[PDB]
Order: structure tokens, then sequence, then C-alpha cells
């Protein structure tokens, strides 16, 4: 309903970003995943970790990106319910993630 | 309507994922968000298909994406919604290929 | 609404796919999601178009996507909603070219 | 709500497409889905622009897409909704360039 | 609601575009594409957006990385942002264009 900016940066020496919220309805809406200019020229895979419909945590790949092929990927508003961790699975980074934090 | 994370991995010795739901209180849809190749995938075509019914009850196979590490390692589908049951199948390539989405649940 | 899979394959020997549904009291809609190149597509530009009626009632042709195996083998359309009748046509390129999406049927 | 096909072709000899509607009862919206290069387009950057009024009433030009046949021959907009009137224009490149979407009438 | 065109141009010169109106109405920018103009140099450009998170802290988020020879346009799919927001060309020459909707 209300909407605010969200972002994070993943790199080899900080690979994880933990999205959680203190109880007060929230979604994280992912929009883009992009590589910074100094990312190495190799495939970077970013993954999300969160609850499936049977209440178990799963790890899913969100994007695979390479500077010389495909530096940005737009997700078009992929909504996830917190808690979620974003994780860098390969490549040096930096990788950036943008989106919205939604609050209803 | 509620929303839960969905993913599966397809590869050489595991080419299919069967998305099925039991009858519970709810209407279910699988919303596909991305298809992505993993970093160990061979530099060749990968084709990912969906298998489910058309509007006349016939089972059809439809091509979701053609991907290749050096050209286009990821495609974002934008929320391709599919009523269960559906099989997602690595029709061609070694993989690994990851498919991510949401499992949407509504009364 | 009900939601079903839609696909077609457009090729040299079958350039057109005609999307038409039997008379019924339901409203029908195609939501195009992807277009993609088959394995055996020549490395060249392939263009898929749609042919159907515009607001004025006139039959028009519109270019949906241009793809090439070594540049961009898949194009997501993100839910390009079209009201049947429509013909999808390989306008150039050898193919094969696949088109995927959803076929939506709502109640009256 | 009614949904019709929309498209236009922009090229060296026809650089502009002017979209306008006259309707005192129903609202119209042009929902742009893709921009794509034709098969004979020169392998160079192509820019496609729209021209239309902003919130303050000033007519403005915005860039919709930059495409190039050997790099990114199609750009998907996702349903970029525009209130008529609007001009679509090929700012630079040979073309031909195609714009496709939906004409929606409520 | 009402729906108007929006756009701006970002360049090494004027790196910034600034998007409240004092108004009785709610305003949203929906960002559609980010694209590199004809004379932009063949290098990595990064566009960022600056605005509050849901805690009202000012944050900066990477919207897109683009390069003429690899991905000259990124489509964001309607990334709705509530004003004030600054859009800025964190790196590269430009010109970089942003296009979208101003909804009221």
């Amino acid at each position: 309903s209300q909407n605010f900016l969200f972002g994070c940066e993943l790199k080899a020496d900080k690979k994880e970003y933990s999205f959680k919220v203190e109880d007060d309805e929230h979604q994280l809406s992912l929009r883009t995943v992009s590589l910074g200019a100094s990312a190495k020229d190799e495939l970077h895979v970013v993954e999300a970790e969160g609850i499936n419909y049977e209440g178990k945590t799963i790890k899913i790949a969100l994007a695979s990106l390479k500077p010389s092929v495909q530096p940005t990927v737009s997700l078009g508003g992929f909504e996830i319910t917190p808690p979620v961790i974003l994780r860098l699975k390969s490549g040096s980074g930096p990788v950036y993630v943008s989106g919205q934090h939604l609050v209803a």
C-alpha cells in the first residue's frame, strides 16, 4: 500500500544481506539486480532464502549476471515476505539489489 | 492472497520438477519470476519448458526460455502465472538451471 | 477467471498460428509471456508479429519481438494481453520461434 | 473495459507516429509493450522517443528506448501506460523500428 | 487517478534530477526505462535513486547498470517511487535518460 525505497550491496567479503522487520504487513518487492564497474568478468549468481508454502526455508537463484553479457537484470517487482536473506553465490561483486519495501 | 517463495533446480540427472498441490481450502497459482543458469553450466543452449493443460484439457508442452551462459544467462518472466499441476522440464542442456517464483494462495 | 497454458511454434513450413476460440459466453484472453528461439534457428534476426483488429475496427499487423540466437534468443513480453481473434506470424527469419503465455477464460 | 491491438512502424521516411483519440464518453490509454528493430535495420544505436504533456501541462520529450541490432534488438516496456495524445518518434538510427502495445478503452 | 508523462536526462554535467508538491493529492513516479543516449561513451554507467526507507532514513539504491555495447536500455517495469527522490548518475558520461509515469 505504502511504498519505500530498498537497496543492498553484496560482495565477496560481505555476501549476505538479511531482510527482517519488527512486528507492527510487509513485502520486499525486488526490482533490479546489477553489477558494479569493478565486478570481475565472470558469472555472479544471487540467491534468496526464505519460506516456501509448506513453511520450510528454501534457497532459490534470483539472477545470474555477467558484466560482459548482461550487467543488469530487472525482476519487475518480485514480491517476497520477510524474513529473507539475499546471498551472493559466485563472483567478486559488487552486486547491487534495488527495490521497494511495501507496508500495508 | 498470500505469497510464498518457490524454486527448483533442473539438471542432467534431474530434468523434471513436478509442481502439484493437494486440495485444501485455497486457490493456488504458481507465479514464475526468473529462469537462470548456474555458473557450472556448459556454454550451450538451455531450453526450459512447461507441461500442463490448455483450455480444452489437452496436455501441451510450451517453451518458457532459451538461455546460454555467454549470450543470456537469465530471463525474467515477470510473473508468468500457471495453475497446478505443471511439470517444468530441462528439454535441452546440462544445467544446472534454476527457476524461481512465488506460490500464491487465495481463498 | 480460469488460467491455462498457451503455446505455439512458428516455423518455415508453418509461419502462422491462428488463435481463435469456439463461440461461448465466456470472455477469452491470451496473455503473451515469452518468445524464444529453437535450437535449430539460423543466427539471424527473427521477427514475430501479431495481426488483429485495432480500436477503429481495422485489421493491423504489429511487431512483437525481434530475436537472434547469438544476441537475444528469448524476449519476455510481461503479459501482453490480446483479445482473440489474433494471428501470430513469423514475419522473418527461419525459426523455429516459440511463443508462450497464458489463456485466460472469465465467466459472464 | 475493451482491449485492442496497437502498433506503429517508425523509419527514415516516416519518423513520427501521432496518436490521438476523440471520445467524450470513454477514457483511452495506450499501454506500450515492446520496441523492436526490423530485420533490415542498420547495426547502429536507435533511439525512440515519446512526446506528450507532463503533470504541469508542459509538452515534454522522453526517451523510451535505445536499441541496436547486434546488442539488444528488443526492449520490453512492461505496459508503459500513456494518456493520448502522444507522438512517437525515431530520434536517431535508420530504422525501421516497431512499437507494439494495447489500446485500452474504459 | 491521472497519468502524465515523466522523464529526465542525467549527465556528467548535471548529475541530478530532483523529484513533494504542495498539494491535496498523492504523487507517485513510476519508472519505466533507463537508456543511454547516442553520444554516451562505451563504458559502464550506473544510475542511483536517493530517498527514504520505511524508517524515514535517507538511502541510495542502484537502479541500473548499462553500457552501449552490452545493454543500452534497462526496463524497470514500473518501479513506483513516492517523492522526494533524487535520481543520479553515479558514474559514466551520459547522457542517460529515465522515462516513466507521473501519477496523481
